[PDB]
């Protein structure tokens, strides 16, 4: 068995956001909306519900941890239920729940060596961490092969990687790198069955299709329904390709891409407060859940029993 | 009118903490304990209650702003009630919040010169944040005299510097200046009426106990009942004076020190999670209440009206 726990489901500035007024958030304030409030992405992976492993330590992290009780097991005086933690990315809202977790040190923290480089010269996380009692002890993720955290010695990880884009902090934004973003492939070698997690997704190739055709669950890129969604709300400018996301709608959209996988569960996480797929209530909610595809929301339980 | 909002009234891991389950924490999750949440330490202030200056900027910053209705005021697609924020110090706890506020730079940051080295080196928040919209615009707070944020133009900010004491990531934390930790002396240049802010308090003097007896409400630490009481919970080994807080309890406590202000408004915050006080039944609350003294909590309201 392999528990995935949605901790976080929404994109950055997490829903509401703490400045919008876009239909969405104004309305989830107002009451006038039918949404459920989502804090910023992250997932709890473990083979025995006991130990686990963080994907990404997003700013809400006290919150998250506090909502799921497994987070504490009270064995003793200090404790948790974190027992390592896996970075996708270098990105602020993926790292900085790291900072909250300063008394518990040391973390064993498993990212590229990328990652590791913008977090110990523009975001030196590690650096800062350090003088906390052993701080964050990194393990590297390499960009071929697999590797297994001892704590959950069933779930073997297999990351792949996606198209760079390096945060706006970083000494090389202008200059992305293959180490800079990567999707999990979770796999439960006792049973055989896999998940697909990729919360940032800007394109599909065949070898990706290729290997999401192999898992039995995929946890992929909500972010937005339209490519010009903050054009349209009036909240922004960038585009969903500007931000290294593919939108649900339209040609090359992520339920045509979804289509042609019918057997496997599919559940769109990383989702963006302006997304009307927020609103339970809009046809762009309906469609989703017409087309066989789920809307992740705070506190979800994902149960992974086997292999299609 | 000044009007000061607590949005979080817990010291540094908030209450209850991650990985904490002493007596208070343990018992606040089996629900045998009578006592009620708190984020970590930051106030508002305000001269209209429509344009706020934040003191301090917390990890729970999201869920502080949410909770607090004027926060979000609606005035446009994106809006916010925070127009500057000032910083009493460059500990993590106190400048996270900065990093969830990204989507709405520039902010008028007030932080004094030795907080603006830690905050472009060590922990460069500065640094990372210009790369959104112009980042954070530092406003130096001068170690002698006073100021005013023009969005509140009758309050008047005059700083105290209190012990040295830089943040462990700090480059010059061996090394204590003056300008690393202050308290606020903040006037309702129309009333009269001054608040007397220092969450972080080690050590009291002759000029110090000489301008609390000037100000109307005192706001001041209460991170720990007795100086020992990480050792008496069985969760660490540090003291109080180790951390540069005053205990509430024994010769020398704040609640001995409060004696001499009958008249002054007193409440104790920043109040760790191992605190008794936090247990509403406790002796401990019971004494506190006794003396005149309140504890804060999250989303308390103190109207400061007038002088004495
Ligand atoms: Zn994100
Ligand atoms: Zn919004
Ligand atoms: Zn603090
Ligand atoms: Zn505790």
């Amino acid at each position: 068995m392999m528990y995935i726990q949605v901790l976080g489901s929404a994109a950055g500035g997490g829903f509401p956001q703490w400045n919008c007024n876009c239909v969405n958030c104004k309305g989830y304030r107002d009451g006038t909306l039918k949404a459920t409030a989502r804090t910023q992405s992250s997932i709890a992976l473990s083979d025995d519900g006991v130990h686990w492993i963080l994907c990404n330590a997003s700013p809400d992290i006290r919150a998250q941890l506090q909502a799921f009780a497994p987070m504490q097991p009270a064995r003793a005086l200090r404790d948790t239920g974190i027992n390592a933690i896996v970075l996708l990315d270098s990105q602020i809202d993926h790292t900085t729940g790291l900072l909250s977790l300063r008394e518990g040190c040391p973390h064993q923290v498993w990212c590229t060596d990328m990652v590791h480089q913008d977090l110990t010269t523009g975001f030196p996380l590690f650096n800062m961490l350090s003088h906390w009692n052993g701080g964050l002890q990194w393990n590297r993720i390499e960009l071929e092969g697999s590797f297994v955290i001892d704590a959950c010695p069933n779930l073997k990880f297999t990351p792949f990687p996606l198209r760079s884009a390096a945060p706006p902090y970083s000494p090389h934004r202008f200059d992305p790198h293959p180490g800079d973003n990567l999707g999990l492939m979770v796999e439960d070698t006792r049973t055989g069955g896999k998940l697909f997690y990729a919360p940032g997704l800007g394109q599909v190739d065949e070898k990706l299709l290729a290997m999401m055709h192999g898992a039995d669950c995929l946890l992929v890129d909500g972010t937005l329904w339209e490519d010009d969604e903050m054009q349209r709300r009036g909240v922004g400018t960038r585009t969903g390709r500007e931000m290294g996301h593919l939108a649900q709608n339209g040609p090359g959209g992520t339920l045509e891409v979804l289509d042609g996988f019918p057997r496997q569960r599919k559940v769109l996480i990383h989702i963006n407060n302006t997304n009307p797929i927020l609103d339970e209530n809009s046809p762009e909610r309906a469609e989703v859940l017409r087309r066989g595809v789920e809307v992740a929301f705070d506190g979800m339980s994902i149960e992974l029993l086997e292999h299609h």
